[PDB]
């Protein structure tokens, strides 16, 4: 689809079973969900935003369905305030900035 | 153009009569510059992003020339990490994320 800025580019993804609602933001360079659980080991990573700085947990090759497309990679968890979808998904579904 | 995610999405701006590079932010409301002074009045906010909130100055209806492209504006300044060209600005150049 093409997705206006009028409004917050909300969307609906499916991780580990369930729907949550996330940002599409071509400002992060990383997906960044709020805590949950997901299989598998975590690395852990620093991440940085307009505030300072968060420790989140790094999971790999994670299955994520985004706005009906099907994504395999890498998610953050951690305290986050909103669900982002960082430029690591949206370049696997497709996505790009037109004006 | 069409921009492609698979790296950051940076481009020139001119604000202030002074040239910078921003990020194209569709995960952000609104626009935050790093600190410089603007003419007329502003007055202070407080914005939240991963790591927490930072005091901003809020100016209304200041003019940004993003990639080429002229539009009006509300432009907060202060001590953020990078230039971020958010919605309230990305809408009046005509921006739309496609997928
Ligand atoms: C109300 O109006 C606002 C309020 C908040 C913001 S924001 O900058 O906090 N942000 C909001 C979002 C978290 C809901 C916009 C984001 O696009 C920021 C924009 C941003 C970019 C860089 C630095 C600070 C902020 N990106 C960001 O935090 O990315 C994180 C995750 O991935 C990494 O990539 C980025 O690049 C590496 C570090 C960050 C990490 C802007 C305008
Ligand atoms: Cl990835
Ligand atoms: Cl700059
Ligand atoms: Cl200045
Ligand atoms: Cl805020
Ligand atoms: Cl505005
Ligand atoms: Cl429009
Ligand atoms: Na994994
Ligand atoms: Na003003």
């Amino acid at each position: 689809p093409q997705i206006t800025l009028w409004k917050r580019p909300l969307v609906t993804i499916k991780i580990g079973g369930q729907l949550k609602e996330a940002l599409l933001d071509t400002g992060a360079d990383d997906t960044v969900i709020e805590e949950m659980s997901l299989p598998g080991r975590w690395k852990p990573k620093m991440i940085g935003g307009i505030g300072g700085f968060i420790k989140v947990r790094q999971y790999d090759q994670i299955i994520i369905e985004i706005a009906g497309h099907k994504a395999i990679g890498t998610v953050l968890v951690g305290p986050t305030p909103v669900n982002i979808i960082g430029r690591n998904l949206l370049t696997q579904i497709g996505a790009t900035l037109n004006f």
